[PDB]
């Protein structure tokens, strides 16, 4: 562990910019050359010449409902095998840090699988589990999307205590979507917030003014833009009004998420957003359980998912359930579709979800002292290698 | 001739030039803008008379291509001095800082169009009122899912004999400027590029288009989208419309297409106007769509063959809660867009003057204060309040003070 790594001959992203620069890690962390050299020594341990690609800091997916067969709302015999496949699966996507996303269940089932799948550092074994994101079940009827309406909840009877009783203990939860014109939704928020969990709006009715009061009392996130909420209309902004409000606390920038597969949102939607508010866009998966399965049926939570073509759709019904688009072929889409600089796309997928969560200082970026989680890229952002910690983790094919 | 000519110097004035406030002297002669160092070095000139500016701003003087009448004012009527009330309009609107306009008329029987029509010409401006640039024909081309304020009965179709039926309808087309159109009306193209060829700039709206045939429009000579928001689809993540344009990748390259915005405060909410204003900010053209009830305040009034009743702040069409268009003067539209944007005031200021003068080709005379252009420019305060108004270097209008 105390050995001292040196990458050489690499681009690397660093505040905001494609620098010629080498990086330097040990224990897991990146180093200041400067530091290094007065305090110890000038020659690593092992030299890594990168060809000329680029290093950026690892993917972090901070909505994914499972992959590859595993459906993480499903209480089955081994919660965390499901977890740990996918955990090792995404690293070949550029992943290193992801939320593993529940959506509306009964009880029972958050009772089962929340204490099942607890904060985890990344290492060989599969990208680090940042905490569990909550989706539902504490959002509109009206725009339920996918989520089954037998299991919608609301929180009128005593507000957080119901939230408490439905989810169980929420030390594992690190994300809660909610729609907030739900009545108590206030002080849900605050609780909310008051413990640490970032909270999220969707799958909401709600107006421009709801949503800004909702931020007011501690939201920080949008859940996939554009994606079961009201449009925006230009006398009824809605929750999309909120990447052009000038009403939110000074200096807050709201963050969003994106789902870049090229399905859920027409180019024009990506180009709108980015330009509008480009700082706060969070490029986020939404993978289903389908996820790297091709065509077929397979399960969503309590629902039933049709996979055909590359569009997902709840069975007998034309409502899109999710995406089953890894997320390094989501920075590529973002990309080509903004005509964004790789820096911006790049930003999306690790620098911006980190800052949401308050990582920014060890996940994201490739600043001194944080983790050295990145990937190697080249010109058009595949993947060639991931690495966590300093080790490198998954390699491709090539 | 240049040697016999006046040399007007405006000092002690900031002036937007290059998308900048710059505390530099405005040079005039012969109606134009001119470079003093050249004037210096060429002839040995200075001012034949200095004009201090009380440290104000000087503008480019605003352009409104969207205006249906005022102050009692109604183009789309076959009156019995339509030019007339044509001057009254010029006249007044020098107080709200406009030079240049379009007086647009409204979907109409073809008499209308074959009586008015020829009785507004382009002319020039002066201490007469500001210039006409010739018409803006909205309608009646257009969608009646979209028709807005526009009367169901007088709307028209293309798909007979295309150009010519538009000819038919509007009688000849010597004195027209812009047409609005609904280009998913059958053989739009065709129409299109006959009224491109004869120098008309044609703007899209009052349309249930979507984005693709909004942009094929666009390569059929298309440059224009009529009050971007109002009276066409709204915006949906796969199904962008019209406002799609505005971030479409697949237009002709290096031209911009322009769309006009109504900044009044009731036609879109502050979001509509930061949001289109970040997405494509080189195309947003501020227009007034005022009706001809502008300056009179509440009460009846008429647009085109429909009945208009203002109570509040707000101008519906007579027994609905339809908009038909705006009482707010072009320098209050100015204001507004600023304030509820954020925007800086070069941009408030470009988005009525030079834009406009862009869209229609007129870069090099009007919209701008560089050396060679008209000098048709306002005097405003620090917060864009209209202090006086010169055409073509002269005093045309003054505020009481
Ligand atoms: N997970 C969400 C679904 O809940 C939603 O149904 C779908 C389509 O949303 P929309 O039709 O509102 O664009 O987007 C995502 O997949
Ligand atoms: N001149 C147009 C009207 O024709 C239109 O009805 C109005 C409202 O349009 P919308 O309700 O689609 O925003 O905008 C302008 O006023
Ligand atoms: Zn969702
Ligand atoms: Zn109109």
């Amino acid at each position: 562990g105390a050995r001292v790594l040196q990458f050489t001959n690499c681009r690397i992203l660093r505040g905001g910019k494609l620098l010629r620069e080498d990086l330097w890690v040990r224990g897991g962390r990146i180093l200041d050359p400067e530091k290094l050299f007065f305090e110890e020594r000038r020659v690593a341990d092992e030299r890594r010449d990168c060809g000329g690609r680029i290093l950026a800091p690892g993917f972090i997916d901070v909505q994914i409902n499972g992959g590859f067969g595993v459906d993480f709302s499903q209480a089955t015999e081994d919660v965390g095998s499901g977890v740990a496949l996918v955990a090792r699966r995404i690293l070949s996507h550029g992943v290193t840090s992801f939320c593993p996303t529940l959506v509306t269940s009964p009880p029972e089932v958050y009772h089962k699988v929340v204490p099942q799948i607890p904060v985890k550092s990344g290492g060989p074994h599969g990208a680090g589990v940042l905490g569990l994101h909550l989706e539902g079940p504490f959002i509109s009827r009206e725009k339920r999307g996918a989520h089954p309406e037998a299991h919608l909840r609301s929180f009128e009877a005593d507000a957080f205590q119901d939230l408490l009783a439905t989810y169980g203990p929420l030390d594992n939860v690190r994300i809660v979507t909610l729609a907030p014109e739900l009545g108590r939704s206030h002080e849900v928020i605050r609780a909310l917030t008051a413990r640490g969990i970032c909270v999220s709006l969707g799958h909401s009715v709600a107006d421009l003014r709801a949503a800004e009061d909702a931020v007011w009392s501690g939201a920080t996130f949008i859940t996939h833009l554009f994606n079961a909420m009201l449009p925006f209309h230009h006398r009824d902004p809605g929750i999309v009004g909120l990447l052009t409000s000038d009403r939110l606390p000074a200096g807050r920038c709201i963050f969003y998420g994106m789902i870049a597969d090229g399905t859920h949102t027409n180019p024009a939607a990506l180009r709108i957003a980015h330009r509008a508010h480009p700082q706060g866009l969070v490029l986020v998966t939404d993978a289903i359980p389908a996820l790297g399965l091709g065509n077929g049926r397979h399960t969503l939570g309590q629902q039933e998912v049709e996979v055909d073509g590359l569009t997902a759709y709840v069975a007998g019904t034309k409502t899109l359930s999710g995406s089953i688009a890894p997320m390094d072929v989501c920075v590529r889409h973002f990309l080509q579709a903004t005509g964004c600089s790789m820096e911006s796309a790049l930003e999306a997928a690790s620098l911006h979800p980190a800052q949401l969560l308050g990582l920014e200082k060890s996940k994201g970026t490739l600043d001194f002292g944080a983790d050295a989680d990145f990937v190697v890229l080249d010109d058009s952002l595949h993947v060639q290698a991931t690495y966590i910690s300093g080790e490198l983790v998954w390699q491709a094919d090539a």
